[PDB]
DNA sequence: GGGGGTCCTATAGAACTTTCCCACAC
DNA sequence: TGTGGGAAAGTTCTATAGGACCCCCG
């Protein structure tokens, strides 16, 4: 977002100020954040920072995945190797890390 | 000035990858 | 020249902060 996200400070301030019945202008200038922010912050605080974004894509796909894996469990042939064997245009260290997470 | 709202959009921050080192190996 | 691996920098993701743009009241 335009604004990092508000911490756990400012959460409490926005908290104690909601009690206080401060209004929103005046809330956003002591803690010099928007309303916008702010609003949504208290209109449902236990949800604030919950909702995860979808990631970007890893490079190789579940087959290649298994492939690299089968052409490491069978022989030591070098990584940079197995890039090339399965064609795979992903990085040589993405390989490793591949082979490396399988145990 | 005070108070309130709705909606566009550039980006934080995470997931994932690549680059860049390194001590070593041929 | 190469390796694999640790660290740091890059890429790619989308929910959301900012703030634009509305409104009314005294």
């Amino acid at each position: 977002p335009r604004g990092s996200a508000l911490s756990d400070t400012e959460r409490a301030q926005l908290d104690v100020m909601k009690l206080l019945n401060v209004s929103l202008h005046e809330m956003s200038r002591k803690i010099s954040r928007s309303r916008h922010c702010i609003r949504v912050y208290l209109k449902d605080p236990v949800s604030y920072g919950t909702s995860k974004r979808a990631p970007r894509r890893k490079a190789l796909s579940v087959r290649d995945e298994r492939n690299v894996i089968r052409a490491a469990s069978n022989s030591c042939k070098t990584a940079r190797d197995i890039r090339n064997e399965l064609q795979l245009s992903a990085s040589k260290r993405t390989i490793l890390n591949v082979i490396k997470r399988s145990g």
